């Protein structure tokens, strides 16, 4: 993405963050810190545009960078046990990691497994008193989110284990299949299926539930991304402040990176390597690469001109939904 996008997002989160009253909101606000943190790992500053990545300065900038996602995922354990002003505490400390990360590359001119468990528990609570289908979609892609962030991560009872030894490779199918549930739970609630949606969150605790207490201790489907980026831009413009714009844009940009490697059904058909394929990867990456320019606008606080960005955004996932509709 953009370095400074996801630095003044960091920077817009962490001040949504202070200005939270239960630990819910500070979850959620922790997650789109780490995604910020996700989509802008293999990004430049400004700064180091004509440096190396094989420099020290460079070299530097990714392991600093890398701190503060270390230092997001303890933020969010602290937040998923409930601890909710020990973990406001902890952006404290956050801010100043991002802020001093900021400044050495201003302008010019996680992996917990506890921690997302505990967030697919506390998103499933989130789903079950849910009103309409967008909050059950966002739950359930922050419950994708977690999993996302999760993926190589090792419940306590399990680091000693091996890579091979099947204890731990019934591990990563038990958490597959839940990555699996989720997606067939977010194209539910994309289809605007709202109680059918809650009712596929019901079997998702019973795996949920199974799986944390089988390690507790002492994904995306194409249209349902597509139909998720549409939805988003229906949020996007019947809001009016920075933020709901910019956390709208972020689940857009989280819908296209959860789908990035999917397949319309119109064309699994086909091979990786035909051009009707290829045209769909191309076609595919204008639209995440669009939607990082609008966080951008969104992210400098330019509230009009992001949305103004969102509607020429709206004109490209139509134009691209259609073209794979079938
Ligand atoms: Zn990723």
């Amino acid at each position: 993405a953009d370095w400074e996008a996801a630095m003044l997002t960091l920077l817009m989160m962490l001040k949504v963050i202070e200005k939270a009253d239960n630990a819910a909101q500070v979850l959620t606000a922790l997650w789109f810190m780490a995604l910020a943190a996700e989509m802008a790992a293999l990004a430049t500053p400004p700064k180091l545009e004509d440096k190396s990545p094989a420099s020290p300065e460079m070299i530097d900038f990714r392991v600093g960078f890398e701190e503060l996602a270390t230092e997001i995922g303890k933020a969010i354990k602290l937040a998923a046990l409930g601890k909710v002003k020990e973990a406001q505490a902890a952006a404290e400390q956050l801010k100043t990691t991002v802020n001093a990360h900021w400044q050495k590359y201003r302008g010019g001119g996680a992996a917990d497994w506890e921690a997302a468990m505990l967030t697919l528990l506390m998103m499933l609570k989130v789903i079950e008193k849910a009103d309409n289908a967008a909050q059950v979609l966002t739950a359930l892609w922050f419950m994708a989110l977690a999993a996302h962030m999760a993926a190589l991560a090792t419940p306590p009872k399990l680091e000693d284990k091996s890579p091979a030894s099947p204890e731990m490779i019934d591990f990563r199918v038990g958490f597959e299949e839940l990555a699996t549930e989720i997606g067939k739970a977010i194209k539910l609630a994309a289809l605007g299926k709202v109680k059918e949606a809650q009712a596929a969150a019901e079997q998702l605790k019973t795996t949920v539930n199974a799986h944390w207490q089988k390690y507790r201790g002492g994904a995306a489907d194409w249209e349902a991304a597509m139909l998720t980026l549409l939805m988003m831009l229906k949020v996007i413009e019947k809001a009016d402040n920075a933020a709901q714009v910019l956390t709208a844009l972020w689940f857009m940009a989280l819908a296209a990176h959860m789908a990035a490697l999917a397949t319309p059904p119109k064309l699994e058909d086909k091979s990786p390597a035909s051009p009707e394929m290829i045209d769909f990867r191309v076609g595919f990456e204008e639209l995440a690469t669009e939607i990082g320019k609008a966080i951008k606008l969104a992210a400098l606080g330019k509230v009009k001109e992001a949305q103004a960005a969102a509607e020429q955004l709206k004109t490209t996932v139509n134009a691209h939904w259609q073209k794979y509709r079938s």
